[PDB]
């Protein structure tokens, strides 16, 4: 599914991401725009053989099982295919574990390079939340 900006902001707010570990909702919508263009079916292969999955591009090296990342962990205890669903619950729940891992939203390279220290409130401007 390809989300609208305000549609995704509302879904993330309903799932408890607004100010989760101090990151306001605009941060999460900004990360999802630059990671996936708001497309839950996005996948991207890494040089190390791992794959990133879904609207927040969660990596199989640590977070989900795709059965083809040798020596990897499954810290969210899910199949990576669960991260491609139109239902963002599995992606949000895994995102909560990642952002709690010590580095905050710096885990998401596109957040650090494209959202961090910008006016992220612009990503929820005009939305009925
Ligand atoms: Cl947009
Ligand atoms: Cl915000
Ligand atoms: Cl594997
Ligand atoms: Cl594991
Ligand atoms: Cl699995
Ligand atoms: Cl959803
Ligand atoms: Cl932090
Ligand atoms: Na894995």
């Amino acid at each position: 599914k390809v989300f609208g900006r305000c549609e995704l902001a509302a879904a993330m707010k309903r799932h408890g991401l607004d100010n989760y570990r101090g990151y306001s909702l605009g941060n999460w919508v900004c990360a999802a725009k630059f990671e996936s263009n708001f497309n839950t079916q996005a996948t991207n292969r890494n040089t190390d053989g791992s794959t990133d999955y879904g609207i927040l591009q969660i990596n199989s090296r640590w977070w989900c099982n795709d059965g083809r990342t040798p020596g990897s962990r499954n810290l969210c205890n899910i199949p990576c295919s669960a991260l491609l669903s139109s239902d963002i619950t599995a992606s949000v729940n895994c995102a909560k574990k990642i952002v709690s891992d010590g580095n905050g939203m710096n885990a998401w390279v596109a957040w650090r390079n494209r959202c961090k220290g910008t006016d992220v409130q612009a990503w929820i401007r005009g939305c009925r939340l």
